[PDB]
Order: structure tokens, then C-alpha cells, then sequence
């Protein structure tokens, strides 16, 4: 039984994990904690750049937008290096997404505009979604701290995977803009170890990570089978247990991810 494979992950692992991938036509949903509450980390990225590409037209996308080292909080690798040139909408959801870049989200928070830096407009969106379950609270920080418990910046597997399921393959977006998410989300640079190292390689994945404190670790992506169906896999882990300095596992995703693999499959 899958639930019993989860389990040992969690055992084997020292983890609390969640999975929930959406049922099908084809297939059952798979649901495991899938209602209980984790750290987005930087998965809310993806649906921040929907909610960038929903509130605008794509000529917003060359949008250039300025800002100084003192708006660099987070790990940033795209944004560190154009502090002088500044970096247009387009980049800097391309960086959000492939690169996690911090300062580029916060950017695009502060596009939508609105109180919390951006963080409302997000939960907005989110909200108008019909998810009335996740939330963010805070723009990214390195100084952030997010304790266990803390209801602020979380949202659950099951929430998430359904707003990844309407984003990029349901009507959510137009064509055009749905395009450019999966794109961007295709050619994510961060998520080799994660879902893509759970599912075969004649399998397309396209994906965003989170990480953090308290041995975060989540993933949330969408896969189509050689066969031609897609679905949704959103994987959340913590390891709380082992206080702030627990360590991340991304194989805990990769294994939880080849659980997944091998039933839809």
C-alpha cells in the first residue's frame, strides 16, 4: 500500500510528508497529509508570476524595473548581478521561477501592488482562485523566521496542487500566458534532485522548489507521461522535530516522487 511507503519515508526520513497529485480520468487522486498545513518556501513563486501575468498584458513583461542592494534580501543569483542595470518584469519572473531569485519575487509582489509589500494581492489572487486555504504573509528575507505551527505562509498540497492545476492546465490563465509559466517552470535549474529524480526520464517535468529552516523541503510540479497525460505532483516535507537546524532532504522528495511515479505508471 502507497500510505504504508509514505509512512516509512516519514520514519526513514525523521519527516513529516505531504503528497496530493489531483485525480484523473485515469487516475485516483493520491492524497497523504494532504490537508495539513506547510511553509510554502519558495514554491509560492510560481503562482506569484501568474498573478503577475493575469493582472497585466504581456507588453508588462518589458517593464523595466530598477532597484538598489539594499532591496537584495535572499538568495538572489539572477538579481545580484543587475543592481546597476536593473531587470525587466519578463526576467525577473524567469529568474523567480528557474532561479528562486528572492529579490526577483519581491519585485514582482511589489508589481501587484497593494499592502504587505504585495503579500495581500498575492493571497488575493490566490483567493480568486477559489483557494481559501493558503496564504503568504511576508516577502522574502533571509532574516525570516517561521516557526512550526505558524499559520502565516503556509498553504497545504492539496491547495497548492489544485492552483497548479488550474494555473497551467486549466483556464486559469489565457493560452499565451499559460505558455509562458510552463515554460519558465520547464526549465527550472533547481529541481533535479526533487520530483524530476523520482520520475523516468522519458517523463516531462516541469517544477519549483522550496527550501528551509526546520528541514523544509517541497516541491510542486506538473509531469506528462510518455502516454501523454499530465498531472499535478505537489510533494511538501519538514522535519521540525529536528528544530531550526533540521537538514532538508530533497531525496525524501525524489523517493516520495518515485512512489507517484510508479502508480501513475
Amino acid at each position: 500500500d502507497l500510505a504504508d511507503r509514505f509512512a516509512e519515508l516519514e520514519r526513514r526520513y525523521d519527516a513529516r510528508l505531504g503528497v496530493y497529485v489531483p485525480a484523473t480520468g485515469t487516475t485516483a487522486a493520491i492524497e497523504y497529509r494532504a490537508d495539513e498545513r506547510f511553509a510554502f518556501c519558495s514554491t509560492f513563486k510560481a503562482p506569484l508570476v501568474a498573478a503577475v501575468l493575469h493582472q497585466n498584458p504581456l507588453t508588462h513583461l518589458d517593464k523595466l524595473i530598477t532597484y538598489t542592494s539594499d532591496d537584495i534580501r535572499s538568495i538572489s543569483p539572477v538579481a545580484q548581478q543587475h543592481v546597476q542595470t536593473g531587470m525587466t518584469i519578463g526576467q525577473l519572473c524567469d529568474a523567480a521561477i528557474r532561479y528562486s531569485d528572492g529579490t526577483a519575487a519581491n519585485l514582482l509582489l511589489a508589481d501587484l501592488g497593494g499592502p504587505g509589500g504585495g503579500t495581500a494581492a498575492f493571497t488575493g489572487y490566490l483567493r480568486s482562485l477559489g483557494d481559501t486555504v493558503s496564504r503568504l504573509d511576508a516577502e522574502e528575507s533571509e532574516l525570516n523566521r517561521d516557526p512550526p505551527g505558524d499559520e502565516r505562509d503556509t498553504t497545504t498540497p492539496h491547495a497548492i496542487a489544485l492552483v497548479l492545476q488550474q494555473l497551467v492546465l486549466g483556464n486559469a490563465l489565457p493560452p499565451d500566458k499559460r505558455a509562458l509559466l510552463t515554460d519558465w517552470m520547464a526549465r527550472n535549474t533547481t529541481g533535479a534532485k526533487r520530483i524530476r529524480a523520482g520520475f523516468p526520464a522519458d517523463w516531462k517535468v516541469i517544477d519549483k522548489t522550496g527550501t528551509g529552516d526546520y528541514g523544509r523541503a517541497n516541491d510542486i510540479a506538473v509531469v506528462w507521461s510518455p502516454t501523454g497525460v499530465p498531472y499535478v505532483v505537489a510533494v511538501m516535507s519538514d522535519r521540525a522535530g529536528g528544530g531550526y537546524d533540521a537538514e532538508p532532504r530533497e531525496a525524501l522528495l525524489a523517493e516520495a516522487a518515485t512512489c507517484v511515479a510508479g502508480v501513475l505508471a
